[PDB]
Parts: C-alpha cells; sequence; structure tokens
C-alpha cells in the first residue's frame, strides 16, 4: 500500500546509548537512515523497528522508523538529514515522496534488551530486529504465559511480577509468526542477541 505525501528533515544527532527517538532505540542507526512518522502511523509505538522504502526525486532509500512526528499529517515523513539528502537537495526544505512499509526487511537476528531498572517486581523488554510489527510479547510463567503491555515508547512492560531465574520470551508478529527465546537473563541495559529469526536470510 503506497502512501503519497511529503518529507521534511530533522536530526537526532549523535544520540545516546540508552534511548533514541520515541521508539527508544539503543542507538541511532549507523547509516543514519531513520524517520519520524505521524502519530497515527506511529500507532502507539507499534511501528517502531519497521522500515519504510521512501521514493523521492533522486531515487529510493530505506529508513528505520525510530520516532514520532507529532506535528506531521499522515503522509508527511520527518526524515533524517542523511535520508533527505539522498532523496533531494538538502536546501530544498520539503520534497514530494511516496512510500511503503517494507515486508520482511533484511536485517540481523532478533534481540532483547531488558529496560534499565527491571526486576522480578516489574520489568520492561524491547524487541529488536523483528522487522515487522509485533502483535504481542509474553513471558513464561510456569507453563503459562504472562502477556506484556505495549508502551508508547518502544518497550513491553509487565502487568504483574515475573518468576525468578532465566526468562523465556515469546514474540508473535503481525503475521502470526512466533519465536520462543529461552535462557534470557535479567540483565538490564544489555542487548541480548539470539539465534532466532521470523524469516530467513537469502
Amino acid at each position: 500500500m503506497t502512501t503519497h505525501g511529503r518529507a521534511t528533515h530533522y536530526s537526532l544527532g549523535q544520540g545516546n546509548t540508552i534511548a533514541n527517538g520515541n521508539c527508544s532505540m539503543p542507538a541511532v542507526p549507523a547509516d543514519r537512515m531513520y524517520v519520524a512518522v505521524s502519530s497515527p502511523e506511529y500507532s502507539g509505538a507499534a511501528a517502531c523497528g519497521t522500515f519504510l522504502d521512501v521514493t523521492g526525486p533522486k531515487g529510493t532509500v530505506r529508513v528505520q522508523v525510530a520516532d514520532q512526528c507529532h506535528g506531521c499529517e499522515v503522509g508527511h515523513l520527518d526524515l533524517s538529514e542523511e535520508a533527505f539528502r539522498a532523496l533531494g537537495d538538502f536546501n530544498a526544505g520539503i520534497i514530494p515522496i511516496s512510500y511503503v512499509t517494507v515486508r520482511d526487511p533484511a536485517g540481523p537476528t532478533v534481540a532483547i534488551r531488558v529496560k534499565e531498572g527491571s526486576s522480578r517486581w516489574w520489568a520492561g523488554l524491547q524487541v529488536l530486529n523483528a522487522g515487522n510489527r509485533i502483535d504481542r510479547v509474553e513471558i513464561q510463567a510456569g507453563r503459562q504465559w504472562l502477556p506484556l503491555t505495549r508502551t508508547d515508547y518502544g518497550y513491553w512492560v509487565t502487568p504483574s511480577p515475573i518468576q525468578d531465574g532465566p526468562l523465556t520470551v515469546k514474540v508473535t508478529d503481525q503475521y502470526g509468526r512466533a519465536v520462543v527465546l529461552p535462557g534470557l537473563r535479567m540483565a538490564p541495559g544489555e542487548i541480548q542477541r539470539t539465534a532466532s529469526r521470523f524469516y530467513p536470510v537469502h
């Protein structure tokens, strides 16, 4: 589904090592290709981590959805300066664009970052590199599953305490595909990379 609209530009700059953009990314992407999307498209942070292929005057660039543009209408992207320069003249100010959300974008394996401050009492998890929208995130409780609550800042939080010991996390994407991630540690701040993927490399 192609959206027709416009792009302006902004910058998160260097960023920090904790939370970048409303999506609270661990880092500004190294290629500096990212975007802030309108509140409806941000969709309570459900758009976080997804990718847009944006077509402008000079060609097409892929950007990671990393932020919310509160003042943007639907169809109006706030591109990183770097993405904007790739599509148009930097001094243009605003450029016409068309864009689509990328299905199953190439990328690394799934990772989980436990939010700083997390404990058995209350914890937050961020899912990295799912590629598409995440429908739900669950933590194992015995042989049941405790469902997490999607925050509007890129994490999933516990509605009630979790069990001690290694965490097993189940992540189901918008297309019903699930990954189960065993052996995760209560390691706040750490990016815990796994072997799991929702779809293959090729």
